[PDB]
């Protein structure tokens, strides 16, 4: 799919894809070159999956966090840009794509989460964390709620989890000590708890996702939700009249979310690399580039120095700023992903009732040394077999497949195809997994 004198981009769906479209045929009105966007479920997974061919795309977009495993691997292409191009962009956003001495990607836009709410609903949003039970009770006899957020990715919760000390890798020296993982100290049980009773007091559903906040947001039955600048423009579309702003506080400590930098990386096997280069710099990289995607979805504040000039005026953007400030920006090293699936896991798993708080992050401190484990058979598994424990066992696969942590949920429920000793079993394999 990948051919020399073409051009084929990856980015997130919930990203300006149409947007980046557009600057694709204005490169290929110029240049001749074919540009092709595509927006890939999991493409953060599939791409370390695929590259590790020769495979995927010439250039993917993600957030800086996770190119340094990327890189780690050889997957990206070294990027050249010259001096002049470099001061283009506020050095910071340099530094999140910086990796063992080499910049492995081009910085485009810096993305942190807001508290978004609805001014119709709630005139004056809650300065703290602590009030929203009783504002979600007066709010309940309204018939709306007073907030929610996606709770399957741990993207959203961190910033509670971190306000009063939660924390990935220990930063000392210059270095991130990977050996001092704050996920499982005071300040992380104290977040996480904290959300575990919103959702027991009925405040919050834990089953609650991205797309569920979203339409309940947007259609004026919940007072507030937590989102990135991406999300603007559907608010927009709504015509609910929302305002952006600083994330409540917790303990009397800022929320502290995760700062991401939507980078955009070379493959180290593409044929285009120049081609990938011109692009990048002399189409994207520019007021006209970043506007056409902006006004798809937001970027937040863009990387390139004259246009966010431009955008630092928007209050929206002032506010991301201002919790960006009061979070961290994101390692990027390799381990950052294995921290994430860690995390995920000790979420979904406290908010749900399977666990406790305490136990769920003292797994996931031992889980962010680790690796994603998939299910593997250790037994044949006929065709229409209930799956029973004996059956299923647990492997740091690649390519990822069902996580190991739904074994006990997967007892009882059927394969819909012989599955032989060894095999890593994927979702589409197990009868009813979509639940
Ligand atoms: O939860 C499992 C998940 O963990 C890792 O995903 C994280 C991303 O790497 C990280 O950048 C961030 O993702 C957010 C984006 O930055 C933002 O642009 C927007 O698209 O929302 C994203 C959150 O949904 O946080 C997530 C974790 O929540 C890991 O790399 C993934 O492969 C993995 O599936």
């Amino acid at each position: 799919k990948i051919e020399e004198g073409k051009l084929v981009i990856w980015i997130n769906g919930d990203k300006g894809y149409n947007g980046l479209a557009e600057v694709g045929k204005k490169f290929e009105k110029d240049t001749g070159i074919k540009v092709t966007v595509e927006h890939p479920d999991k493409l953060e997974e599939k791409f370390p999956q695929v590259a590790a061919t020769g495979d995927g795309p010439d250039i993917i977009f993600w957030a800086h966090d996770r190119f340094g495993g990327y890189a780690q691997s050889g997957l990206l292409a070294e990027i050249t840009p010259d001096k002049a191009f470099q001061d283009k962009l506020y050095p910071f956003t340099w530094d999140a794509v910086r990796y063992n001495g080499k910049l492995i990607a081009y910085p485009i836009a810096v993305e942190a989460l807001s508290l978004i709410y609805n001014k119709d609903l709630l005139p004056n949003p809650p300065k703290t964390w602590e009030e929203i039970p009783a504002l979600d009770k007066e709010l309940k006899a309204k018939g709306k709620s007073a907030l929610m957020f996606n709770l399957q990715e741990p993207y959203f919760t961190w910033p509670l989890i971190a306000a009063d000390g939660g924390y990935a890798f220990k930063y000392e020296n210059g270095k991130y000590d990977i050996k001092d993982v704050g996920v499982d100290n005071a300040g992380a049980k104290a977040g996480l708890t904290f959300l575990v009773d919103l959702i027991k007091n009925k405040h919050m559903n834990a089953d609650t996702d991205y797309s569920i906040a979203e339409a309940a947001f947007n259609k004026g039955e919940t007072a507030m939700t937590i989102n990135g600048p991406w999300a603007w423009s559907n608010i927009d579309t709504s015509k609910v009249n929302y305002g952006v702003t600083v994330l409540p506080t917790f303990k009397g400590q800022p929320s502290k979310p995760f700062v991401g930098v939507l980078s955009a990386g070379i493959n180290a096997a593409s044929p285009n690399k120049e081609l990938a280069k011109e692009f990048l710099e002399n189409y994207l990289l520019t007021d006209e580039g970043l506007e056409a995607v902006n006004k798809d979805k937001p970027l937040g504040a863009v990387a390139l120095k004259s246009y966010e000039e431009e955008l630092a005026k928007d209050p929206r953007i002032a506010a991301t700023m201002e919790n960006a400030q009061k979070g961290e920006i994101m390692p990027n090293i390799p381990q950052m992903s294995a921290f994430w699936y860690a995390v995920r896991t000790a979420v979904i798993n406290a908010a749900s009732g399977r666990q406790t708080v305490d136990a769920a992050l003292a797994a996931a401190q031992t889980n962010a040394a680790a690796n994603q484990a998939s299910v593997v058979a250790n037994q044949l598994i006929p065709i229409n077999t209930a799956l029973t424990l004996v059956m299923m066992r647990s492997e740091v696969v690649t390519p990822v497949g069902i996580p190991a942590e739904d074994i006990p949920r997967l007892v009882s429920m059927q394969v819909n195809r012989a599955v032989p000793l060894g095999t890593t079993l994927m979702p589409d394999m197990v009868k009813g997994y979509a639940a």
